């Protein structure tokens, strides 16, 4: 498998379990750091990052009833400039640039308790496809799917419903949506951590999938396996595989990767392309840093880059 050994350049640094990186409706860069702790127990922060100094900012550090968050994943609003974020101890939060949050669901559609949440993908009808590798949300104890099989996936719907679309999942983790060139949502794809796998759905709709398949295999018998994903503008999927020191590169088919990318660190966790560029930001556990490097083209256009109310 061909391996590119791109230049990466430090972003910032000292971030407890760096993740989610993302980017809002002005150019504003975003990173979550879910393990920070206080006094041994979950305090959590959502950072701003000034990308010209480096200098880090949390504008929100999530509690609900004194019960800190594990915010994990982020996505940006695309009607507002807000980011919907996965939190492992808070299930799903909508923050907001000020600093001010809320929680989405205690429940899921079925009256369900909802369970913790690791990351979170738009498609381009609005609709958040979302995993979550915890147990039930706090005031829950804590618990994750690394063992056992109980990871759930959700679809957050236009119309407000949290709708559990599957489960029994070793640790679902990062999602992708692939959509067709007209802007039609077709395929969703997940990862299944520590097995080693990429997981595929046919999206027939809003919160409705189909054909369970396993789409991609993660090389290395290393702990730990697929992150954080997305796609480029060609729909390939970039992958970070956590314990494997590279980003793994699937072709529109999947399969076995059709190229690595070579990181200096072990353990690469999420990463989130800057619009309008090749860069790719890049969050890793080994150093809990964050870094940037440039890909052989843009990537794909998300959720908040699109227009409501465009014509073509
Ligand atoms: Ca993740
Ligand atoms: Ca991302």
């Amino acid at each position: 498998i061909p391996v590119i050994e791109p230049l990466f350049t430090k972003v910032t640094e000292d971030i407890p379990g760096a993740e989610g990186p993302v980017f809002d409706k002005n150019g504003d860069f975003y990173i979550v750091a879910p393990e920070v702790e206080v006094n041994g127990k979950p305090a959590g922060e959502i950072l701003r990052i000034d990308l010209k100094t480096g200098k880090k900012t949390v504008i929100c550090k999530p509690e609900v009833n004194g019960y800190g968050g594990i915010p994990a994943g982020c996505q940006c609003d695309r009607d507002a400039n807000q980011l919907f974020v996965a939190d492992m101890r808070l299930g799903l939060l909508v923050v907001q640039t000020d600093g001010t949050f809320e929680e989405i669901a205690k429940k899921d559609s079925e009256g369900r308790r909802m369970q913790g949440c690791n990351d979170c993908a738009f498609d381009y009808e609005g609709n958040l496809w979302i995993t979550a590798p915890a147990g039930e949300v706090a005031p829950a104890d804590y618990t994750r799917s690394m063992q056992e099989k109980f990871g759930s996936i959700y679809c957050f719907t236009t119309d407000g419903q949290m709708i559990q679309v599957d489960t029994a999942f070793q640790f679902p983790n990062g999602i992708a949506v692939r959509h067709m060139n007209d802007g039609r949502p077709y395929q969703l794809i997940v990862a299944e951590t520590p097995t080693k796998k990429l997981w595929s759905y046919d999206i027939k709709g809003p919160a409705k999938i189909e054909n369970k398949k396993v789409w991609g295999h993660i090389p290395g018998t290393h702990e730990g396996g697929a992150d954080g994903m997305d796609f480029d503008e060609d729909n390939n999927l970039l992958v970070a595989n956590h314990g494997s020191s590279h980003i793994e590169v699937f072709g529109p088919d999947g399969g076995q990767p059709k190229m690595r990318i070579r990181c200096p660190f072990e353990k690469p966790s999420n990463l989130h392309f800057k619009p309008q560029t090749k860069t790719i930001f890049v969050t890793e556990h080994e150093n809990n840093a964050v870094w940037k490097f440039e890909w052989q083209r843009n990537g794909k256009k998300q959720y908040c880059e699109t227009l409501k109310f465009g014509i073509f």
